[PDB]
DNA sequence: CATGAAT
DNA sequence: AGTCATTCATG
DNA sequence: CGTGCAT
DNA sequence: GACTATGCACG
């Protein structure tokens, strides 16, 4: 796995730990065979502060740099005995190189002390622009080529700017203060979690070789990387319900017309226009959460519609995007409606070549309906699926009563519904999910009892808890029934077909099936805990809510797209108005207008003798300039004042609109209850206490 | 691997041998568990009469069939000891799918004869199209009153309704009637023996439930595969030199914009256009070859430019889509020039949404300057780069003097010349290969001897034959020093860098040099022979091709792409000549013409007024009556009476490209000196005899 | 045993 | 993101 | 131990 | 085209 050097050499051999085995082999091309030697690190060092001491061990890659450097570790660990005099750490000048960097360094220093001790460990800092590594090199440079990563870099290129011995520009890692090190890193990468959130709340705000320290180190890097994976990774917005990977998905899909009254695409063309356009990263990851969508037991309400082997609950895996045809659900192109009216704030990709939405309107309240989850770095989420037509209910009365209380809330939204239905328990404990943001609830499979010949009975599942691989279930029951853990089953049948969802558990004969089922769903998951984790993103924090910060943020946002929607139609209308209004001026004085334009010099000159001589505005001035000459025929006044009338109706209704705050919010109750109706379906799962 | 059936039953049970895992998992899904069993197949199945049995018996896909199949196999094989009654063939529609139920028959043919012989191997007929659905172009002309590429675009529900529910299903039973004719047309497909199957295809292929015959069925299925393989994937067309991928992708990049003029763009990103729009296949085989196409060490002239890791003359792997950016080389656009004018014969892609080029206009031969290989079915390809600016040379002799000979050629064109260099012996075969098509010439490897201090000398490498891994070669170079096959190596040394190759081999004291050089050359690679076998597409059918007619077919390519251009733009300057001769006219009457229009009441009326009054034609009405009102303003009539005479003057030079042979044949020239000024480069292969 | 578009 | 196996012609 | 976006 | 290991919070 190791390019090792040409002669060894303990004084002048380096070790260059790189991030990933495309950029390993880059380096691996563009090196001093001489002396550089090059270990690609195919994935996320593991944490050597987090994890067990005997899994560290059998780990693949601390293994094979133990071995490489030729030294030992921990306390069997001779400096002088290495094999190099230098260890320099090359990664991708993204966050999750970062992030590396971050687990790498916890490493050299926790069973490795004297190698960073000594300054033999070095941080390799590849440029961001072309050759600059700064904001402020790029403006004296300007006086462009952003990399995405080392993979956009070619190997001439990358020993010229990064590993060069003179032309390279090299983090030296040093430890100042071994005390204020030692707590910095075991807070960051301790197993605690309480410690890291903290740290993150007070420091994180979410708005040639120069030597930097451990602390300094660990804390830029482990500081870059956990802003960017609460904000733009792990957790959704509390208004769309969508993470960035997600709402890439939906608008470059849509953006490429690519929806539900329309034709499949193949997957791998609408992968590849999110990759290239708005998510720069992994095709297999932006294709799993493209699948994700469009299952349907895993979301009360898809969002993409596809066409093939996309999984089952069986948890197989879907055919590659080779295979597999995707489109926008008729239900998503309500999360993206009005998006081309200015309603939401547009910023630019990675690219800088085109906007991108970073919230969208979500004419439906999709954190509910969906839910969400949920790893991210000193957080994590849990949010159940709703009723679609219960959250809108909920919502409507929210908007008439902003100060409504959660008991009320609940005679709308009672809890939970699972798309996957099965049984929900704990009233009480939903109410404190809907208050607090946290509650440990208990889901139950759907039984029934069905009587076989011969005094036998049998157990005959018909749901399945949400989250729960179905294949994984049957083979943990027939474990039970094969090591008989409990006394009294026959035999386990999975008897799902195509169009229904049965487990049979055939009994023996003379044998308590309320001591069986009851071992079932204490040992098995035929019933789990869920617990309610509401986190999500308001005001660019992260956000533990309840279902009423949930619900205002909601009708907050949607406040803002009206008004928005609003003002651009209004705007519209507007500029169309003002031109009738000129058209109509002009058919009174037709003849000496054509008898003006003949007398001008040139299209600029006419428009500019128009504003003069007869008091048309620019706009108004271009519009007439550029009739097309067939237009000089019509002298109808009367239609043109017909369109008058309806302008200017609309641009009343619409300021209205903008001008009173019930009118908007009858608006929004108009539009949330024609959703209702549109996608009101029944609940799947039943309540009790 | 293997999903069996609930339900042990030699009687009823069915065996699905299915085509790739997805379509085995969406198998997996819709089946009836039952009695139907999934036994996925993955990739193409081992040609059991034509490898080795020792290879036959390591096959995993082999030895799990017989295991599952529970009979044993050869003569060992007792047909009531099968545990399934009925073995379903289910591949995709597509030639792989016919080709891998050719290689399964074979195997049921030649180790399970009893088996087919009882009429229990079957073959699962997929639909075709889906409006319901159809099989034939016929059923779906009756179901007027979706076309599948495969199984990977099917549901489970669709599939179980369509090719696997008993009562609803189309199948194929296989019966051999006769084991004489049988045998013949298993052998000719199949055997070892390869002249009686390039005879079989070029006397049968014409290149232009429900029982069934083995023999039939065999050469049906193969002879599709066989076709399609010669002329839609493997050989390259003989006037542009590209196989159907290699176009797609040129041809698509280029749709996209994705030029050298322009920005680099995400490989993914064209990957993905291509897949989706015109190559209907796997993702890895369309970013292999488009990586190929950017390795100037395979190609003479890259037609790609690629960022980032595309590999190295070590063969190890380039990065994956997701690192790399690409975009058209420069000269990769003139193989594209003017196709924007109807000067190649397009035709529909598998969605019948898009018109793809069958070849493109090729302003340079590229089947010579870059050369291809080049493995088919019955045939195969192996064409050598060549000098760019020798080719057109031997072009442009040939259109003055079309019954040249080749002794005349050589003068132009004396032979390869291999991007990667070296030294090309044998004069006499070259000529054998520029005449017949097939030819043995010698690559060697050019040398350098550098003395060293101690009395020592060393052989130092600077380039290496064509098409040889650079990295095995050290290998199997220092492996000779390892076994001391020949005396005297002290140490083979790789010395390459990003600027240059070099292998060094440094050898002992008092060590005879040239001993050494000499056996390197004999039983390494620094000296291979290079066999021409210059196979093309010639009117639909595979031809082994000489210097001439590939020259010749290029030429006459020219033409037809020169002559269908300048048809192109002469109609488009008559079109634009009659609206220049109305517009002077009309600067004459504007008046008059304006005072028409006013008097006119619509547009329609305006136009048949111009006609009436003032003779203009159709076409030049709607131009004069769709002018923007400004443009009386921009009233100089001289400007438009040099257009005027500028396209008179266009029109007649066209014309007589278009009436005389020699005119356009002046103009091929002169264009091909063009591109040769442009792109010339050096030799970088010398030759011997 | 490689080569290169396919599975 | 690398590894793993087969087709096909051919020396 | 599985979860779902990342390496 | 499936297989294999890490992060991160959490019962
Ligand atoms: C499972 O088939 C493949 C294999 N194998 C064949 C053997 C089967 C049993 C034991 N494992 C190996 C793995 C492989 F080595 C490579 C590829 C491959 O590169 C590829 C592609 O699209 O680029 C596609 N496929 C699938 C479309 C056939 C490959
Ligand atoms: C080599 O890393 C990966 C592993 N491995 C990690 C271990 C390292 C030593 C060898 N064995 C395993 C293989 C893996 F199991 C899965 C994926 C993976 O799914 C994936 C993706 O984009 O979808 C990307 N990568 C690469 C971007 C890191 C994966
Ligand atoms: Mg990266
Ligand atoms: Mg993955
Ligand atoms: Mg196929
Ligand atoms: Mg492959």
């Amino acid at each position: 796995k190791l390019t090792p050097a040409q002669s060894k050499n303990p004084a002048k051999n380096e070790l260059y730990l790189v991030e990933g085995d495309s950029a390993g082999g880059s380096a691996k091309q563009g090196r001093d065979r001489k002396f550089q030697a090059i270990l690609p690190l195919r994935g996320k060092v593991i944490n050597t502060a987090k994890a067990k001491m005997a899994d560290i061990l059998k780990n693949e890659e601390i293994n094979t740099m133990i071995y490489t450097i030729g030294a030992g570790v921990g306390a069997d660990f001779s400096i002088e005995d290495a094999n190099y005099d230098k260890i320099i750490i090359m990664t991708d000048a993204d966050t999750d190189g970062a992030h590396i960097q971050t687990l790498l360094l916890t490493f050299f220093y926790r069973y490795m002390r004297p190698l960073v001790e000594a300054g033999h460990v070095y941080i390799a800092l590849p440029p961001l622009y072309k050759y600059a590594w700064t904001d402020g090199e790029l403006e004296e440079l300007r006086k462009l080529q952003r990399y995405k990563g080392l993979g956009e870099m070619n190997a001439d290129q990358l020993w010229e700017t990064t590993m060069n011995p003179e032309t390279r520009t090299l983090i030296r890692v040093t430890i100042e203060d071994l005390a204020r090190a030692e707590r910095r890193v075991n807070v960051l990468m301790g197993d605690k979690v309480e410690p890291r959130r903290k740290w993150i709340e007070d420091n994180v705000k979410f708005t040639n070789i120069q030597n930097m320290s451990l602390e300094d180190i660990m804390g830029e890097r482990f500081g870059r990387y956990s802003k960017y994976i609460i904000q733009d990774r792990a957790l959704p917005d509390i208004r769309d319900g969508l993470k960035p990977v997600q709402r890439r998905i939906l608008y470059s899909m849509n953006k490429d017309s690519n929806t539900f009254d329309k034709s499949y695409r193949k997957s791998a063309k609408s992968v590849g226009n999110i990759m290239g356009n708005f998510h720069p990263h992994g095709d297999s990851s932006i294709y799993d959460a493209m699948v994700r969508m469009s299952q349907n037991w895993k979301n009360r309400e898809i969002l993409v519609e596809m066409h093939g082997n996309n999984g089952s609950m069986d948890g197989d895996p879907p055919a590659a995007m080779r295979y597999t045809e995707a489109r926008l659900s008729e239900i998503a192109g309500y999360l993206l409606q009005d998006i081309e009216k200015k309603t939401v704030p547009f910023a630019w990709n990675f690219d800088d070549t085109e906007k991108e939405p970073t919230v969208l309107p979500a004419a439906f309240p999709n954190l509910l309906v969906n839910g969400s989850t949920g790893i991210s770095a000193g957080y994590a989420t849990d949010i159940p699926p709703h009723n679609l037509a219960e959250v809108i209910d909920a919502a409507v009365y929210m908007i008439d009563h902003p100060t409504a209380k959660i008991d009320k809330l609940m005679e709308f939204l009672p809890g939970p519904d699972f798309p996957t239905g099965a049984i929900i328990q704990g009233r009480d404990e939903i109410k404190k999910a809907y208050e607090t943001g946290k509650g440990r609830v208990v889901v139950r499979s759907k039984t029934e009892i069905e009587k076989l010949k011969g005094g036998k009975e049998q157990i005959v599942i018909t749901e399945i808890p949400y989250e729960i691989n179905k294949a994984n279930l049957v083979k943990k029951i027939d474990d039970v029934r094969v090591n008989n853990k409990v006394a009294g089953i026959a035999e386990v049948r999975d008897e799902s077909d195509r169009d229904g969802l049965r487990i049979a558990i055939e009994l023996k004969k003379d044998a308590n099936t309320e001591l069986v089922l009851n071992y079932l769903f204490k040992y098995t998951d035929l019933q789990i805990n869920y617990n309610f984790n509401m986190v999500a993103i308001d005001n660019f924090t992260p956000r533990q809510v309840g279902i009423v910060p949930i619900l205002s943020s909601y009708i907050a946002h949607r406040r803002e797209v009206i008004l928005a929607r609003s003002r651009f139609d209004k705007e519209k209308a507007e500029k169309r108005l003002h031109i009738v209004e000129g058209l109509i001026r002009v058919i009174s004085i037709l003849d000496e207008v054509i008898a003006l334009i003949r007398a001008s010099e040139n299209k600029a000159d006419a428009k500019e003798n128009l504003k003069v001589s007869y008091d048309f505005t620019e706009e108004q001035a271009e519009a007439i300039v550029t009739l097309q000459l067939y237009r000089l025929t019509n002298t109808d006044v009367v239609v043109l004042q017909e369109e008058e009338a309806e302008l200017r109706e609309k641009i009343a209704m619409l300021a209205a609109i903008i001008g009173d705050e019930r009118t908007m919010y009858n608006l929004m109750k108009k539009e949330l209850r024609e959703v209702k109706k549109k996608f009101a379906t029944p609940r799947l799962s039943s309540l009790e206490d």
